[PDB]
Parts: C-alpha cells; structure tokens; sequence
C-alpha cells in the first residue's frame, strides 16, 4: 500500500536527528553537529523536539528498537536498514551504561522546564543555559533501563549490554520505589508505578539468559500489576507505551510459556483496540478509523499496539484471530502513512504531503528564540511520526501545534517494528541518495545601513549576523572588512592620516576592536571589524544573534571632497538594514560571506 | 525691625539670578552663566524657576522697579542700593526695547509646557529643546510695556525708552484687543482685559511728559474699568498685580490730580485691605495678621499692597489715615520677614529658618532632569520671597510645593518698593562682601568601575560626567587617560604589542575615539578616550549627565603576567563605580580635573 521500506529508513534516520554529542562518525544529518558537550553523561538522544535526556522514555524507545531487531530484524534484509537499526540502537544503549554511577544511575539531563522555555538550535543551546544532571534509584527508570539493555544484548550479541542489563535490574528490584525519580515529574511522571517495567525487564532477561530465575521473578509481579477500573482483571484500556510495558510483556510472556492467562490476556487487550471491541467495550475510534487513545499523541500510541498485534498474530495459529489483529495492525499503520480522509502522511518528509511544522526546535532553525520566524522549517526531520490529528480526525500543520506536531523518540519507536513487519513482508527499496542536499541560505553575513551622510563623513550601522543551521555553530574569530576607494582625498591634497575613525554606538558585551584604515591595492583601503570572542555572536535570541556597531570615516569637518559613491562597501546601502555582499565576513583569514574588491 | 537694608540688597540680587544670557558683565551671581543665547531676544528676565521670556509680568516688574526708584531713589543712599536697582531695571528695559517688530512685538520667549516639564539649569536648556518665539499686539502686553517703558525713562532719564513707550502706548491704544496675545494662555492669561494697562501706560507717560493729553486720556479710561461684583464701584476687592494696575494708577492720580474720586477710591481699595476693613468689608486675615487674598502668591499680594499704603499714606496729611496705612503696609512686609507664627523668613537667604527649597531649578543645580536629586539646592537663590503660607498661617518648605515655594519676578517687585521705603525710614547697613563664595561640587570627571579583571586583561566601566553648576555649562573637547605601569610584562618577557584596546560597551549617541596606547615616561604608558562632541555630556537628564564607556585593555589570552595593581589609573578602583581622579578629565589640552603620574 505503502513503499514501508522507505518509510522504515526515513522512520530510522530520525534518531540520528535526535542524537546528543558526541555525534558517530556515521550521523548522516548535514544540520547537526557536536552539541551539549558540556553534559555530565555523553551521547544518548534528545527526548523530543528538546534538548532534555530524559532516561524513561529513551530507555523505552532503545527496548523497542531493540524488539523490532528480535522480531524481524532478519527478515528485512531487502530493506537495506538492518545495521542502521543496529547501530542508532547501540548510540542508545552506549548512554544507558554509561548513566551507571553504581548504587544510582544518572536518570535526567537537563532541567525540562529551563529547556522548553527557550527555542533553538541543539548546538547552541551552552550559550544559553547550563544543564543540570539528576542521579537516583527509581524503579522503572532503571527497570526500563534494564530493559532495554537485556533485548539490545540479545539483538547486538553484546555481552557488556547484559552485564548492565542485570545490575540495573538488580537495582532496581532491591529499590523497590520511584521516590528517587523526580526530576521528570509532569514531564514523564511514573503513572502505572513499577511493578510493569520489574515484569518487562525480568521477561527480557529470561529471555536473554533463559535462566528460571528471571522467569519465576515475571511470573511473581503480575499480581501486583494494576487492575482494570474496580475488576480484578490485569489493566488492559491502554496502550504498550514508554510508562508502562506490561502489555507487550503479557504477549511476551504468552509465547514463553504458551500459558492461557497470559493468552486470555492478549486477547482481551487487543480485542479492545480492535473495531469490533472488547464486549462491549472499546477504544475510541475516529470516523477515519485511526483507534485514538487520549490528546497526545495517538498515532504514536495507535502505530506502538500495531506492533504488538503483529507480534501476538504471528505468534499464534488461529486463522480468524490472526485476519483479525493483523488487519487492525496494518490499518493503523497505513492510516499514518496517508490511508486517512486528508490523504497525507502524518511522517515528516515521507509520502503525500507531509507535515512540514513539527515542533522540533533544531529542526526549524530560528536565530531568535522565536517559532514563527523563520516561517518554513530549515531543516527537513525526515521519518519522524507526529502526534497526529484530533478525534474528529482534524489536523493543521502548525508549528505552534504542541500536541499534534509534536515529535519524540518514543512516538518513532513501536512504528519503526511495526514498519519491519510491514516490509519484510512487503519488500519495497529504499530511496537510494538518501538523505538529499538541503538548499541553505546565509548563515554569517553582514546587515548595514548609511546611518548618517555628511559631506565630509559616512556613518555606517553594521549588524554582523550568525544565523548558522548547516549546522548551528559559533565562530569565535568572526571579523568583517570595509572597504573605500580614497582617490578622491589624495587629489584634494590630503592624506591617509586625515581620515578620523570614531564609534557611536557599540553593543554590550561584544568585546571589539576596529583597525587603522589599511591599505589594499592602489588606492584601495579599508578597516576590519574584529570581534575578539565571536562566540557570543550566536542565534539564541533576539539581543544575541547579531552585533551591532555604529563607525563613522571622517574628513576634516569643513572639507568638502570625501565621496562614498565610489566606496566598494558603500554600495546599494541605503537607510534601512540590509544584507551586503561588499562588507565580506571572515573566519580568521578565511573569507566566509561576501565579495572583495577586484575579486578571486 | 529688621535690616531692610540687607532685605532690600538680596531682592535686588534676585534678578541677577533671573537674567537670560547674555549677561551683563557686573552680574553678581557665580552659578548663572550665559543662557538661551540662541532666543529670538536676547537679556530680559526668565519669569520663575522657569525659563520662559513672560512679557506681561517682566513688563509690571520693570514698571514697579521703576515706581520704587520714582518714589524713594533718592531716599536709599544710606542703603547702597540705588546703583543695583537702577541698573537691573535697565537690564530688562533693554529687553523690552528689543521686542519691538514694528507693528507689533515679541511678547513671549519660550513654550510654558515644553518648558515646564523639564528640570534643570538655563544653561544648558538647549541641548534638550528649541524654544519658539511669539509675536502679537495684545493692549494689556504690550500697555505694561509702555508702562514700564514710560517709568524708566523717568528714572533712568532715557530719551529713548521714552519714545518706545510712546510707541507701545499708541500701539496698545490702536488695537484695544487682546485677541492676539495667545502664547501665555493659562500661565499670564489676561483676566481683566486691557483697559487697565491702557489708564496706567498714559498715567505713567502723563508723568513723565507732564503732556495733558496723556492725563486726559488716562480719565477716560476708568469708566471702562470693571466694576466690583454687580456694583458701580470700580473694582476694588484685589491686589495690584501682574495682571491689573489700575489700583496704583488711582493712587497716582489722586495724588497728581487730588481730584476726590481718585481719593474716594484709593481709601475704598486700602480701607478694604486694612484689619479696620472698608464697611465691614475686608481682605481674609491669616491668625497670624497676613493679609491673604488667594493660595497663589499671597505674599506677593500683600507686600505689593504694603507699597502702595506707603506711597498713598506719603502723598496725605491725615495722621490718623497715614498711621492706618503705614501700619498695614509695615505688618505685612514684617511678616514676610519673619513676624509671624513660626518667627520664620519667607525670604530666600535671609533672616531665621528662610525657605531653602525654593520652586527654582537653576538654583537648585540638578544633572538628571529630578527635583528630588540633590537633595539640597546647590546654591543660594538670595532674596527671593517665596509664594508663602496658607490661610492658616500653614507652610512646609518643599521644592514640589510649587504653589507655596514659587518665586517670581512679580512676587519681588512691589517687594522691592515697599523695602525700598522702609529701608529709607530706618537706615540699615548692607551687607559688606555680598554674596559670598559657595562651596562647589567637582562638575567635570570620571566616574569608573573593574567591570571585569582576569588573568590577561583589565575591563574598565568609565562614566565621564558633566554635573556642572558654577555655571552649567558645556564643553566639546572631553577626554580622560588612563594610565598603567608594564613593568610585569616586560620582566616576564612581552612587549607593549602583546596588548590589545578593545570596547566592550560604547554609549548610543556619544561619538568617541580611542587613541592608540602611549608611553608617558619609565614604564608608564596610557590611553585617551575623546569625545568628539563633548557638549552631548550635559546635565539635562539621566541619559545624558554622563557618557559609558566599558574599555579592556588585553595582553595575549591565556597568560597570567598581567597585573593591575601598579597602575596609576587603576587606583582604588573597585566593581563599583565611583568617581576617580586617577582618570583626569582634560578640555582640549588642559587638565580640568584629577591627577597625572609624576605631577
Ligand atoms: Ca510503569
Ligand atoms: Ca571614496
Ligand atoms: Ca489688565
Ligand atoms: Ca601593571
Ligand atoms: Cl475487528
Ligand atoms: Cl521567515
Ligand atoms: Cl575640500
Ligand atoms: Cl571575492
Ligand atoms: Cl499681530
Ligand atoms: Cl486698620
Ligand atoms: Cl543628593
Ligand atoms: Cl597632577
């Protein structure tokens, strides 16, 4: 219905958008660079269209990234994204073992509240704030953690994975408690409790090691999941998502010990999300047939229980059951892709017209701590799943649409298995020259405008801009060139030593200097603009993202002959800001913007 | 009793204070300076602690400067006085000569609200606003005028301020409107209309000519005057004032004339000024025996009253009536001296506990456009009689009280005739070495602050500030140094182009230049920061009282030679900014203010 192969690829490289700094040598996006080098734990993705770590959700999105890889990962060989899957799975994994601070793990990287307040660039965001680290003991942040370290083991034949797999298990079955885990709260507060990821990281485990132990242990807590309203069945009205995964555990479990109250279980869950309900009961359906579970983020959920159908289907025999969940699975997959009344992919840079706003601060590329400029995103966040449209099956693509543009790690990563299933069966090629070339536009350049004309002075405003994105990045030996033709003041018998250089006016904080006026060619000269830290010119706001300098060039007041019109910097400024080639920017002697009199 | 002659000395001096630039070269005052030099006329008196060109009052002010010297010039020698008084008035006369545009005149300098709205000293009001000029023929303006005009040509015996009153007479005359006197609305509004300027104009020129015709037409006029309330009376229930003369100019007549109309007002009008009262009619009293016809001025009421009792009470021989009225006229200025409830001075730098905040903003000496700051005037507004009390006898001497802390040329100016008389009676001494010296303020230097220290550099905040007030003043060629001693770095090894001038920080608006660094002697080397139109560093508001330069002077990065603390301009200072005078302040090329290494 769909090229799922391509869908799968674009739904990968995602991640490499999301990737924190150090960057692999293999990152494959043009836009993005080294970023929050400065973090007390390395690597690991940005949790959204954000810059925080938050290890619950990151956790979750590695164990299904590493569960698609146990699934299918053989069967998709034809797709040619096996060992992008690996690799972007094993950036993650790196991170959740070096979280390990022994008796604790570190569990956050940044502060959420200081991180949303701001909009910009990954790269950049040290300029702007400090971040902050969060260490303790919670339960399901490091049974999550475990987690996924036990299915990464299995799937990257890794044996470091597992030995970290069962410390934090270890840890986090001796705790006991989220009490430690607060550093999330409101962001990615703990609602089922603990006991579903000590199941989901336990079911790994026995499935990583096949010792007894882990499976008496999965066994042990599912009296202790939480029931369904007042009944006594286990929870089923929700979804497989980053804060609970006894759904998939059940399904899991099910296969391993082909024990009917896990089976009983599976079915009554999927049944609920399928058209046909529950007795009586069911998810809520949008008319477009999209199974809509809550506000936010309904295609992630929708995509995630896709996946899980698919497992359970496969894992089982009858005919109806297997139609039955499969088609439920596929249609919401499709419903995703364009299969929907719009007839649009809701997968940024994928099929029929796709989102082109999501809430993704690198992504759009602003200089000024502001969504609505630059009005199109600069950046094209290939494969990343939105939040999706509304119940009534509404969606405009707004950037300033925080539910429904909203894009994260866990929103791609049950749709990245579910996407594996589709085209091992399927097939499809992945587009070959992927990702292409962005069109950029200017990045370090020079505004100006005559700020005063006298007939013995020129009085230039200059705003030197870094509005870099290919990637955002700071510049510290920035300086820029004025250039004038003094033919005139020789001719009218003056010299060099007669042209007076002055200030009037200089922004705070962008530590300055202006050269005598130097000579170039003939009777060519000019000055540079040196900015001794550049760094501090950097797209983070309104006052940061360009200096502004105030020069004046005089002749002697009374004198009648100085004549800018033949000025190289001086031309096609007027009185109003403007971008001008003829003051050339450069990076210590490099020229990076700009034009020089007599050129190449 | 009092030393009249002292009080008559300092109200005298008040209009050295009050005059518009230029000023004359035996101008007394160490704080006033040439202002508005660039208004359409030029000298004349600013109206009060404002600088707006008023004609309608600084006119009435000449003509009673100019009656006081008509009645008791000669009477005054005891005092020393009559030299300063004479040459005052000459100083405004002059300025109304000036106004003359042919068919009309320049009656107003100055917009009262633009004015009005912005504190600080006359001579340096130009660099914060343009001052329009108002031209008309309004017969209430331009009669004072000739009033003024017609008296100092007595006094002063000077042909040619004659013949301007004779032509601002006939001009007044002429038009019998007040339709084009326009620009004072609201400020010097004329309530009473002109036919009062008009009897007291051709009163005057009868004077000073002895012309009959100008007595003539000076009766014609008082059938036109305004009656009291509903009655055929004259009006008689006011005081002589800026705005209606016709009080004194009955006075005049009764005694040029001794017709008995002119009598039989003259007693009316003072009778009703009188405790005694006219008919059981009376002025309201304060308690405390002022006499007190309104909240604004009453001081100037009543010592304006007090003149014309004595010079009515001179001009009769009833030593019942003469007693009357030289016992009001002396109670009333006595008050103002200090008999009153709180034993206290209403007169600016005289006698016991004298107002110190007057409403006056050239000698209060602020820098930032506030009349809160400084707290203190900054000089001695001497003989200045201020608004004064309520009706209740009540004041608080506070600069925001511009009701009861107004000074003005009109409140001096009847003030002056009726010291002038007392002071002839009573025969005081002067004040020796008048005025003394004040104590100054440093008006022209740095003020600066470590903004950032490291290891490799020094980062100075500098304000070079311009809170002049001996006089306000301007100066274009500012510049300061700063001076550093490099004995570290050359020991460790580096040189002088190892050190880089970068600017951190450059005020909107203040063209500056930085010269390269210098070698002074040894190891002593600074650097000059010019600016190159210095007189933007002015006293005229918050922005403007001082220019901000943050400057870092740098050797190469990562080093850790660098060290501050024996360089000369690096004194003291702290991250705090305080003013310096390590970083001296020169005008062109001589040193203003501060120190230099070596001396
Ligand atoms: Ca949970
Ligand atoms: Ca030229
Ligand atoms: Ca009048
Ligand atoms: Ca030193
Ligand atoms: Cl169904
Ligand atoms: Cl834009
Ligand atoms: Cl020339
Ligand atoms: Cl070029
Ligand atoms: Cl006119
Ligand atoms: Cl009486
Ligand atoms: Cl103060
Ligand atoms: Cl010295």
């Amino acid at each position: 219905s769909y090229n799922y192969a391509e869908a799968l690829q674009k739904a990968i490289y995602f991640y490499e958008c999301q990737q924190a700094g150090p960057l692999p040598e293999w990152n494959r996006v043009e836009w993005r660079g080294d970023a929050t080098m400065n973090d007390e734990v390395l690597g690991g993705w940005y949790d959204a269209g954000d810059h925080v770590k938050f290890n619950l959700p990151m956790a979750y999105s590695a164990a299904m990234l590493g569960w698609a890889l146990y699934e299918y990962g053989d069967d998709i060989e034809a797709s040619g994204q096996r060992l992008h899957l690996e690799r972007n799975l094993a950036f993650a994994l790196d991170y959740l073992v070096a979280c390990d601070r022994g008796d604790s793990v570190v569990y956050q990287i940044g502060d959420g509240a200081a991180d949303h307040k701001w909009w910009g660039s990954a790269e950049v965001i040290e300029k702007e704030m400090t971040r902050p680290y969060f260490v303790g003991k919670g339960s399901a942040v490091v049974g999550q953690m475990a987690a996924a370290l036990a299915v990464g083991s299995i799937v990257l034949k890794n044996d470091t994975y597992l030995r970290y797999a069962k410390k934090y298990f270890e840890l986090a079955d001796a705790t006991r408690s989220d009490s430690t885990y607060t550093a999330a709260n409101g962001f990615y507060s703990s609602h089922s409790g603990f006991w579903d990821e000590l199941l989901w990281a336990s079911t790994w485990l026995y499935l990583a090691t096949g010792d007894r132990n882990y499976l008496d242990k999965a066994e042990s807590y599912t009296p202790k999941l939480n029931r369904q309203n007042q009944t006594t069945d286990i929870e089923y009205q929700w979804a497989h998502c980053w804060d609970d995964c006894h759904y998939g555990a059940m399904i899991l479990l099910a296969r391993a010990t082909g024990k009917e109250e896990y089976h009983k279980f599976a079915q009554m869950h999927l049944d609920w999300w399928t058209p046909q309900g529950y007795n009586g009961k069911r998810v809520a359906y949008t008319p477009g047939g999209l199974a809509h579970l809550d506000t936010w983020g309904p295609l992630r959920y929708a995509t995630t229980e896709a996946f899980l159908a698919f497992v359970y289907a496969d894992s089982i025999n009858d005919p109806a059951l297997k139609q039955k969940y499969y088609n439920f699975a596929k249609s919401q997959i499709d419903y995703a892709l364009g299969s929907n009344p719009d007839n649009r992919s809701y997968v940024v840079g994928f099929g029929n017209n796709p989102p082109q706003r999501p809430h993704h601060r690198t992504a759009h590329g602003t200089w000024l701590d502001k969504r609505d400029i630059p009005e199109k995103h600069r950046h094209v966040l290939y494969g990343a799943l939105v939040g999706g449209p509304g119940r009534d099956d509404s969606y405009e693509d707004n950037i300033e649409d925080y539910v429904k543009n909203e894009v994260a790690c866990d929103y791609n990563a049950g749709f990245v298995g579910a996407l594996c299933r589709l085209t091992a069966e399927y097939g499809g090629t992945p587009l070959a020259n992927f990702p292409p070339p962005e069109q950029r536009d200017d990045e370090f350049f020079v505004e100006a405008a005559i700020n005063q004309a006298s007939d013995h002075f020129t009085e230039i405003k200059a705003l030197l801009n870094n509005r870099s994105s290919w990637p955002a990045r700071l510049i510290k030996d920035l300086s820029y060139n004025y250039y004038m033709d003094l033919t005139e003041v020789f001719e009218a018998g003056y010299s060099v030593d007669d042209i007076k250089v002055t200030i009037g006016y200089c922004e705070s904080g962008m530590d300055v200097e202006i050269s005598p006026i130097t000579h170039l060619y003939d009777n060519i000269y000019y000055i540079k603009i040196s900015y001794i830290d550049g760094t501090n010119i950097c797209p983070i706001g309104q006052e940061q993202y360009a200096a502004e300098l105030q020069f004046r060039i005089a002749a002697p007041q009374g004198t009648k002959f100085w004549d800018p019109t033949n000025d190289f910097s001086y031309q096609g400024l007027t009185r109003e800001l403007a971008k001008t080639k003829y003051m050339p920017v450069f990076d210590g002697a490099t020229k990076i913007f700009g034009e020089v009199p007599g050129g190449l």
